[PDB]
């Protein structure tokens, strides 16, 4: 969970008297010492509700090791010869391409604008570095009776796709073209990359395409940055000097189902996360009263739309003050906002919104390549008319309770809940709200001008999702990801323009009854 780690960071931050604080940061270099971390215990007991004494500091002096340390075994590296395992994660993302027919859904993109055509035989070479370093990038899953099996491609049998595409047309919705074209598990790897170029594009985009598989959002940067290292190190004519990784994606998986135990077993965290999800999600809807502009088909087609929503920066930093002011994240505030817009749509009182949150605490994998997002329904309740800081207080709460149990795989809680279901509703709940935050220190890759570009999806997992996003540098926007079968495209424009509008208010006045 990365909200205990913004929290720390939040603290730090105001104890410290800096806008400096980062998750790496150490507290004593920082200019904190021990009389100073007192106010940090203080400050932490009281906006996270757990014990944390100036021991926890010392010893974990960082947001990151803080965090981690306050909230199970380490991540252990296995032997050479060892066997691939599949995390529940991406049994989970086999599983949906199974169910669905997801057009290419759970296929993640991303594309870098570089200045200079880069060398496609370079490109090629640096590539199959990359594979050769994270195993998740070439381990294949192939279908049988029982389920799925991973099966570790060797570096020298991972046979990768890389292509140059030349684009005729705009290269935006190339992009989405490119990105939407599915995977067969069983027989390609996970990774597909283009260079696009043309006479209308100067120099080239550089697109990633992972199926979610093998990558979450929090992959972007290592996948960038290992890239870029391969890409130099091959340009002139040597294997990239590589730090072997602390951990591989199996070595993960491991130690988390080994942990995670058996659900039949009373003492298993398994069993004792699904006893809490099995009450805090009793008598949930069957799916919220949204105003839609056509009934959901029998089929769901995942065919979807991407509606923007453009936020100041004097708004971004009125959002985080707000956050700082009442001990919160940014997302909550945003995830708040998002059950007012639907509450004030008629939707009810009693508000469950999916949420993505990264397993990344261990020090072995907070910065590796791999899927690590597991969803929480996090079921806002919005009755006796209260405010917006009423409200803020109310999804701290509901949030930091969800939060210490993450580890429940989401179809072991849908499993446990056993909702009614249907194929084109996706089960306990269809609106999903998360906080993303693009890389930073990506202009310079591979020795030219580089910046990212983002890709309009033309696919959507659920009835609505709200990204609040991040560049690398200070700017955000709100990206909503709508079905199509349900929303027209100016539908969308202009619930995310009142998401927007909910915020605007909310920062000027948080006294006032949603
Ligand atoms: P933090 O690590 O920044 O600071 C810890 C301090 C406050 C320095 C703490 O360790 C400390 O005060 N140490 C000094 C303790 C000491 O000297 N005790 C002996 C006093 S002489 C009395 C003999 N009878």
């Amino acid at each position: 969970v990365t909200a205990y780690e913004e929290i720390v960071c939040q603290v730090f931050a105001a104890v410290l008297d800096r806008s400096d604080v980062t998750a790496d940061a150490d507290f004593f270099a920082l200019g904190g010492h021990s009389l100073l971390s007192l106010r940090v215990v203080a400050r932490l007991r009281a906006l996270l509700g757990v014990d944390v004494g100036v021991r926890d500091l010392f010893e974990a002096p960082t947001p990151a090791a803080l965090a981690a340390r306050l909230t199970r075994p380490a991540v252990t590296r296995r032997g050479p010869d060892a066997p691939p395992v599949l995390s529940h994660f991406q049994r989970r993302l086999w599983l949906i391409e199974q169910v669905y027919q997801t057009r290419g859904a759970y296929n993640v993109p991303l594309a870098v604008h570089v200045s200079d055509r880069l060398d496609l035989d370079v490109l090629r070479a640096a590539v199959r570095d990359l594979v050769a370093r994270h195993e998740v990038l070439r381990t294949l899953v192939r279908s049988s009776d029982d389920g799925p099996d991973p099966v570790l491609l060797a570096p020298e049998d991972a046979a990768v796709d890389v292509a140059e595409v030349q684009a005729a047309g705009p290269v935006a919705d190339l992009l989405a073209e490119l990105t939407a074209q599915p995977f067969d598990l069983a027989t390609q790897i996970p990774l597909r990359v283009r260079m696009i170029t043309g006479e209308q594009v100067d120099g080239c985009v550089l697109l990633l395409v992972c199926h979610h598989i093998a990558a979450d959002e929090w992959s972007f940067a290592p996948l960038l940055r290992d890239l870029d290292t391969a890409y130099r190190a091959r340009a002139a004519g040597r294997a990239p000097d590589w730090e072997p990784l602390p951990a591989q994606y199996s070595d993960y998986a491991a130690t988390l189902h080994d942990w995670l135990g058996e659900a039949t077993d009373p003492a298993s965290p398994l069993r004792r996360q699904l006893d809490y999800w099995q009450h805090a999600l009793q008598d949930l809807p069957d799916e919220l009263d949204l105003p839609t502009d056509r009934p959901r088909p029998a089929t769901a087609s995942h065919r979807g739309g991407l509606a923007r929503a453009e936020l100041p920066p004097e708004l971004v930093e009125a959002v985080r003050r707000l956050a700082a002011q009442h001990g919160v994240t940014v997302f909550m505030v945003v995830q708040a906002a998002v059950a007012v817009l639907l509450h004030r749509l008629g939707a009810g009182d009693d508000i469950p919104l999916g949420s993505p949150v990264a397993d990344r605490a261990d020090e072995a994998v907070h910065d590796t390549v791999g899927f690590f997002l597991n969803t929480l329904v996090l079921r806002v309740n919005l009755s006796g008319n209260p405010t917006f800081a009423d409200l803020l207080d109310r999804v701290r709460a509901v949030d930091l309770e969800a939060f210490a149990r993450a580890d429940a795989p989401f179809d072991a809680v849908v499993d446990t809940v056993k909702p009614p279901r249907a194929v084109s509703r996706h089960p306990l709940f269809q609106t999903m709200v998360s906080y993303q935050r693009r890389p930073s220190d990506v202009d310079r890759l591979f020795g030219a001008a580089t910046r990212l570009v983002e890709v309009p999806l033309d696919t959507a997992k659920f009835d609505l999702e709200f990204a609040f996003i991040e560049d690398g540098h200070g700017g955000a926007h709100i990206a909503l990801n709508y079905a199509a079968d349900l929303f027209d495209h100016d539908s969308a424009e202009q619930l995310v323009a009142r998401l927007r509008t909910v915020l605007e208010h909310a920062c000027a006045d948080p006294c006032r009854p949603v």
